[PDB]
């Protein structure tokens, strides 16, 4: 029932949630200099593994974000 911006193509303040993530791996991956191959990625394809804590966490944060309809349903 709870919902926000997760109902018809919305959610839009999550695209800074995604943008910040990005940005601070960025940072993050930088600082940490640790040569091996791409943050513990082990091929591209394999990244869609990480989809699945990925999507539960994100989900999560969405359910969570007061988008749209004041909401906020998480903890």
């Amino acid at each position: 029932m709870m919902k926000l911006g997760l109902v018809r193509f919305s959610m839009l303040l999550a695209l800074a949630l995604v943008v910040l993530a990005i940005v601070v791996q960025m940072a993050v991956t930088m600082v940490l200099h640790g040569q091996v191959e791409s943050i513990d990625v082990i091929r591209s394809i394999f990244f869609g593994l990480l989809i699945t804590p990925w999507a539960v966490y994100f989900l999560s944060v969405v359910v969570e974000q007061l988008e749209e309809s004041r909401q906020r349903l998480s903890r």
